[PDB]
């Protein structure tokens, strides 16, 4: 495990998972707010309303990412305290981040900052949300007045996490906010995301004449056959399609996949909702590639799926989500993309494992969570040798937080955190990521 | 209740006998179906499961300590026909003497032929799907009724053809597990004109007069809310569950709303030949429903079927399923307004529940409760003229719940599973009791 | 015939005005259509048609010596709106003119207020797919009622809503040419909404008495061969051309079965709004008719909808369309078994046959043939008491069929289209003393 | 208009559409002399009972094609004339292959063979067809007893001609015998008459170790967009897919494509029906390439349609059978062919039109058809100055003939067919043609 001295070390966290104060500053409800109030979506009924009440907190928090000695923080800006109402900007909202960064420019500690990280305002959802052209406008100007306010304190900028989630499980398995389950809604929704993200791209380096880096954030899954049939191989092919490619082309390519646009013609009819030069848009040059990296899926086929595969099962170990424990496929992924999609510096923007974490005379014995990030280090040290150039490593998360349709049921975090009383406490994986930065940094 | 009304209990051979491969049993599709990695909880398996093939006579006192009239069991065909045209006798014997003590001790045999244990020799040559599955059922049956129809109470076909068929060939949650809705809809036509087929030569052929006919689960589907595509959902859900199987037996034909729906899987109908559906609809003398509860659905625009399960607020069982016995009673309402004045036997109805085991009880009152409310439904049903005939009671026994395994108890007599001890819940104790009532109440 | 039966004739606005940007008339639809490449025959157009908007007098006399007692026209909606909401006096006033002095020469004028020609200005906010269309098609419909009921014998608000919405923006062979199933399951509701609203307007708005109702196109289906899949694509084949719009109109719903079909395309139905088919469904006096054939169909495996046409043996018209007089009869009765005892006026019925002017004369003893057949039918099934109070001959005169253009003539009289002369046909001479010979048979 | 020494002009027919003799020389019949006798499937019923006469004129014929100086005479052998029942060779009908290939060795004249031009035995199709896999096994025994008794005197083989019109024509749209509307039995049907063309060329150069030169003839209609929507652009690759790819990958790069299973999985819900193996099989190495080429198709999207495409409105000049006359079209097509797929040596096996000819005075001035043949010799000659190989130019046809589904109502020929009297007269397109190759000889 050796890593480059420019390699950065991170750690990363979003807004409605860690923040709490969920009514104060101007803040209004995001459709996260209202999903989490709906029957039978949210592990009993958990919300943000306090989550870690980081809003108050944040210079504790900041003291712990101090004594971490990570050069780097993730942290997302809520929509919702910025424009609380549409065309209403909230200087209180933007104060907070405003602090924030300082702060940690202050401390020396880079602020990589998510724009949008899935908090969509209430009144956006009114209007249609995602699915409606008008809100990549609405996206427009609030990142308009974060680049302002921001652009001079923030060390990157990160403008979608994520749009698988936030497009397709969000709007077409309806397992995310606002929890639809309408094909054409989901295509519509990711489109507009990635649309939102060039234009907000071309605005900083063209408009505001910035140099700041900028990328998208895609959670990539990579995709196996459970056999060589040529069945197999096609729920593969379909299962890489709707999770990696559909979201990887237009980035890097400008074109989506024509074989998952017939694929999905079974719903979608019509794919004039992608108008002349917004693919152009979409693959405006970026300075790195995010990639929120967890997992494989190993997949195979079904005669009765629209989309011609279902899970396998897996033999691999799995932590406390039921996810595989996938290092060598992370390998697998990182030399695809560059053999077929990008040259771009890359960042792992998250990284990371929920394991049922025991408290026990104050300390958390998280060997599992440190063999988990251990082995993915040891992947990107290696992966740096071929000349891979990923350039930093984030692990995900900072704390013990909102973990969506899970509630505070799955825990992701290096510090634990008590929910009735907001106590940290590190556990052994936090003394350990520490230490290796510090082993690193000699 | 009536004077004439049955009280029982049941069970099927694959979830209780145990002796997997005794007295000549070679293996069905649930033996490798539970052998399959990610199929069955924890790859449990029936290979001893109550150990019931060894220990009937226990388990014979036990339902005559009950007090009930009937006892529901099934014949396991792969003791029968362990291979494609070879009877085995040793198979037969066993269910021969379990009807004949079953006799000797006052209690009715209903009596299951086809409870889910395909043999592995009928699915290697392609299962339900094959249309000769239907001739293989008959050649069953056929000795079944050569060698026991004299000893039997009643008679019923198949249980189940929604998971026997849909559950198993189209949503792969049992055994063989696949998904392919072609494959289903051919296993659903022949499950249902095998036992059209088998009703016809019990009367025809045997010229018998013991009652005979089929047991469906039905799940009354209700709309979240009034809006049309919830309207469409419930009818769509409704279809699926429900009608594609009540309308060839009572109507002789398929619902067409529903051939147009699947038909993005299935392009081509003539595996319904000429004659099929006619003995589908062979009349019979009962009707067996086996009732657990409702679902509550609402339109989605991304599935196939239209339709998605929406929230409930009910109280639900162990198995998360909806404590719904107002629906049961829409639903019997319905049949006959609908589909048939056949007497109706309630072939199954009861309920999983977390079961402590505690100082040698089981205090199930969530169990009682929940058999309590659908028994005073049938009462109430009973008097508005809808005659329900009979209530088995799932289960005896704690069993091996399909691809739940041991992790799920519908027993009313608890089972250690390490030491086959039986020990009767609560639930037992009032069953017996509500039976006794009921028999005190009637003159003697 | 009865004594109170009427024969009558029908024309269109679009298929024979002309003067196509005279008197304030902006394009519709059918305007723009016949200038796309590939959409008309030989881009023929209805510029001049017959010219009927200028010789409407000679066409009125030649309308009484036919001796009919209807006269079956439509009201231009883009003379009458030329743009949204911008009322036209002048074009209103040829259609008051028209009706006055039809009225004047003893003729009953029964009236079509939507026969296709949708205003461009319509169809360029979305046309029928759009909601709004029902209040753009209700503020037509008012005027036409402030300024013509009093001399209208009859309305009939939509002519062949399968036309103008699935053969429109379905199968992309009409007006404005879209190939596109939602859009045209949302045009086709918004025609029948309107037709709803319209009828609503008349008799709770206008206090008004005068017969309103609406006209189908049906087109009775069957099965090339018994088997199932042949009696599944005859089932679809009938909900596509027929059910779709019968079930509104008389049933207040949409068949399900079709909904399920549909939704390949289709995957959300919430543009059918609460009381939507409660007013689709508003009682009207008669029921109007266009019946031209039936189909013969069978399964086809590769088909959406599950069907394709199923070759035919009987005698032709010069439209390949089979000539189907007993196929009528099936279709009228199976109408008052399952739908309606309302009174029916066969509002189109005729033929395209190759005429050949020959020494200023047209012998078409075969549209004779054809309509004597079906006139046959009419009588015969009133011996029934199956209420067909009228028959309209599509058409007065030969003009602009839609995709065919000027290829295709169905008048009764000849139109040659280079010098606007009318010569009347055989079939002509022949109805007017078919008209004759009934009256003759009536006491005085 | 230069050709090199080395090119070979041809000229073509098929057995079924010339021979008659019907039911003469052991001859049962085969799928089309019933569905000629269904009610509906072919112009006002015509048959190739009589056709030409061919088995009984062959020796005029050949003194025609001698007459032409053409290098080159492409024909079919009749299966329901070799195998008339399954399992039973007829040493009748081999016997006038015999012959019509040894008279055309003695006159000079090269004998390139199709195997397969869709006369499939009634008793192949009683028994499924070419769904059934069985029909490989079937195919091989005929090809085996033709390679046996033919390989010495004939100087090429291809295997199947048109796989797309007896497979999609004929089990999917219906219009081509046996006529079944059906996507399942037309993608297994093309699947084994690929795979029976794999085999028949591993037999030929396997087992009987002969070097006579083999390949298989594709139809291919390039594709073009009416616009440059991307609805548009999804259309021309779904209909490029339907006709040209889903024969063009299995053959050069031993696959399907994957866009094309994925829209044909409206109906064909698995692909199992492809075994491992198979598709190696069908890219066995073939010494040349056959292509029939008529025209393009200008297409254009429809949301409802399965495949997302319908025809367009063309504004160009079209032959008798309504096609487009597109000469540019096809540079286009051999340019992407060489480039995407193969660089074997290329024929046009088929190249032609029908004209609503006119005889008057016992000549015919088919001045249209010479406008036709002259652009894509034109073509062919300008393709071969940029390298691309095209080694030869066979002429559809040598005869006017029984036109599939339009009966003897489209006329193809250079020489015109009186029906009635069997009269062959030369159209100036026969002198034409006669007097090019002459020219090229000098």
């Amino acid at each position: 495990m050796k890593f480059a001295p420019n390699f950065v070390f991170g750690t990363a966290t979003s807004s409605y998972q860690i923040e709490g104060a969920h009514d104060e500053g101007g803040r209004t409800p995001s459709i996260w707010d209202t999903f989490c109030d709906t029957d039978g979506k949210v592990f009993e009924k958990h919300n943000g309303d306090v989550a870690c009440d980081h809003y108050h907190r944040f210079e504790e928090d900041i003291q712990h990412i101090k004594q971490l000695g990570v050069d780097t923080y993730r942290f997302s800006i809520a929509w919702p305290r910025i424009f609380p109402s549409k065309g209403q900007f909230n200087p209180e909202g933007m104060a907070f981040y405003k602090t924030l960064a300082t702060r940690l420019q202050e401390e020396g500690i880079k602020p990589a900052v998510t724009l949008y990280h899935w908090d969509l305002p209430m009144w956006a959802h009114e209007e249609g949300g995602w699915v409606n052209r008008d809100s990549v406008d609405w996206f427009l100007d609030f990142a308009r007045v974060c680049f302002e306010e921001l652009d001079g304190i923030v060390d990157s900028w990160i403008t979608h996490n994520e749009p698988w989630c936030a497009g397709f499980l969000s709007y077409h398995l309806g397992q995310h906010a606002p929890g639809h389950t309408d094909m054409n809604e989901a295509v519509r929704a990711v489109h507009h995301m990635l649309l939102s993200h060039g234009k907000a791209v071309e605005m900083l380096k063209g408009e505001f004449n910035s140099a700041t880096p900028i990328g998208i954030t895609l959670n990539l899954a990579p995709k196996y056959a459970k056999t060589d049939s040529i069945n197999d191989q096609i729920a593969m092919n379909n299962a890489d399609g709707y999770a990696n490619r559909w979201f990887l082309d237009p980035i890097f390519k400008g074109q989506y996949p024509v074989d998952m646009m017939n694929l999905f013609s079974k719903y979608v009819h019509t794919y004039d909702f992608i108008h002349a030069g917004d693919l152009a848009t979409i693959s405006t040059p970026c300075d790195f590639f995010g990639i929120n990296f967890y997992s494989r899926n190993l997949v195979e086929f079904s005669a009765a799926s629209d989309f011609l595969h279902k899970d396998a099962y897996s033999d691999y170990d799995k932590t406390g989500m039921g996810w595989d424990i996938a290092p060598s496929e992370f390998k697998d992924l990182i030399r695809r993309l560059r053999a077929e999609y990008t040259d771009l510096p890359i960042y792992i923007t998250e990284n990371g494992a929920a394991f049922d974490d025991q408290l026990v005379d104050g300390k958390i014995h998280d060997q599992n969570r440190i063999d988990y990030v251990a082995q993915h280090l040891q992947a990107v040290s290696d992966l740096n040798d071929e000349g891979m150039n990923i350039a930093g490593y984030y692990l995900w998360s900072l704390l013990d937080n909102f973990e969506w349709s899970f509630g505070y049921d799955k825990r992701f975090g290096i510090i634990y955190v008590d929910f009735d009383t907001q106590e940290r406490i590190w556990k052994d994986s936090a003394h350990w990521y520490a230490n290796v930065i510090q082993t690193h940094k000699a």
